[PDB]
């Protein structure tokens, strides 16, 4: 053990209290996501960076048995946002569909609960969950996020472990020196989650974070479409693909489903110039701890 897995569990999980549900989506944006925090005092669930957490929604699905977790991945590094190890933060977004043929608007059961969810609720914390999107302990090391939506959460956490004053102040092992690069496919510039501390993190650390974005209702790629995650990783395919060839670089994706293609045959094609089958590098990729996907 070191890496913290299912301290708690769905037959008895935390009871965790919301301290805050803040507005991440800023006027003129398309929807909501919530960043909500949850004090974790009263238990031992500790958890770090990469790894995720149930919630238990309230309630009962249409056939009458009790809702069952969904899980979300940490916005917060192992400290916490107030870097005290005393809570847990998740960044949500309602999930809403309109139509899978008729009735209209539908809103899902547990992320509607949760980003609306007032301060002082308990809430069922299960977790935490995942061996597959954990930072190396190298402080050398290269890292690629490439996130779209809500997967900005476990890039939140390594880029604020990495970069946040405190954090590194709480950190004496940990004293990132490596250079670490955002992609993320936003629709909108409201739209983007963490914009000002991302940004800020940025201009802290110049030669050390690059911070890309696609933003799909603003911007267009070559060929007249909306600009995407895979547009982005196709016109800095050969950097990105130059920075995984080295050992210590570790490259990470989250978002929901559909992403993964376009990244790959945009690193495909880098990688086909030097005579190597990205498919293939990947997989080896993969079995050394250095690839990590987990899109939903
Ligand atoms: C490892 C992991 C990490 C995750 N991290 C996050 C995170 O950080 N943030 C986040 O917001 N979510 C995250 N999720 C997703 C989350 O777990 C829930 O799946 C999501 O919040 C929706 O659940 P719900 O309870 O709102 O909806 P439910 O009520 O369970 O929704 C039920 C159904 O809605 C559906 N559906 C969704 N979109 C459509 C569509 N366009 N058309 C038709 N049907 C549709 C599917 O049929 C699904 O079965 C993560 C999932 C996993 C596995
Ligand atoms: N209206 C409400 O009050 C309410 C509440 C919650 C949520 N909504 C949900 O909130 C969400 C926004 O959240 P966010 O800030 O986390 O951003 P986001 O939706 O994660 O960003 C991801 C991208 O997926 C799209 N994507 C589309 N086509 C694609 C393709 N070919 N390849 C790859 N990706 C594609 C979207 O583009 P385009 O859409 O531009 O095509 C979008 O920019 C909305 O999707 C929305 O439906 C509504």
């Amino acid at each position: 053990a070191d890496v913290p897995v299912n301290l708690y569990r769905p037959n008895a999980p935390f009871i965790g209290k919301v301290i805050s549900n803040e507005p991440l989506v800023k006027e003129g944006g398309i929807g909501i996501v919530q960043h909500i925090k949850f004090d974790l005092t009263g238990g031992n669930l500790k958890y770090i960076e990469g790894q995720s957490i149930g919630i238990i929604p309230p309630g009962v699905d249409k056939n009458g048995k009790p809702e069952k977790l969904r899980l979300y991945s940490i916005a917060s590094t192992r400290h916490g946002d107030d870097v005290d190890d005393k809570t847990i933060s998740l960044c949500v977004r309602q999930l809403e569909y309109k139509h899978p043929e008729s009735g209209e608007t539908v809103y899902g059961v547990c992320s509607t609960y949760l980003t609306h969810i007032e301060p002082g609720s308990e809430v069922k914390i299960t977790g935490p969950v995942g061996k597959e999107m954990l930072l190396p302990d190298d402080p050398e090391a290269n890292v690629i996020m490439l996130a779209t939506g809500t997967g900005i959460a476990p890039m939140r956490t390594y880029l604020w472990r990495m970069f946040k004053d405190a954090e590194r102040a709480a950190n004496p092992e940990y004293q990132f020196k490596g250079f670490s690069w955002l992609v993320f496919g936003v629709p909108t510039t409201p739209n983007i989650l963490y914009k000002e501390e991302l940004e800020e993190i940025q201009q802290k650390y110049p030669d050390n974070f690059r911070l890309t974005y696609a933003i799909s209702r603003e911007q267009k790629n070559p060929q007249g479409g909306r600009m995407y995650i895979q547009d982005r990783v196709a016109e800095h395919a050969d950097q990105l693909w130059q920075l995984i060839k080295n050992e210590k670089t570790h490259t990470y994706i989250c978002g929901l489903r559909g992403m993964e293609e376009g990244i790959d045959a945009a690193l495909s094609a880098a990688a086909a110039k030097e005579g190597v089958t990205w498919s293939d590098y990947q997989k080896d990729l993969k079995k050394a701890g250095r690839w990590h996907v987990e899109t939903y």
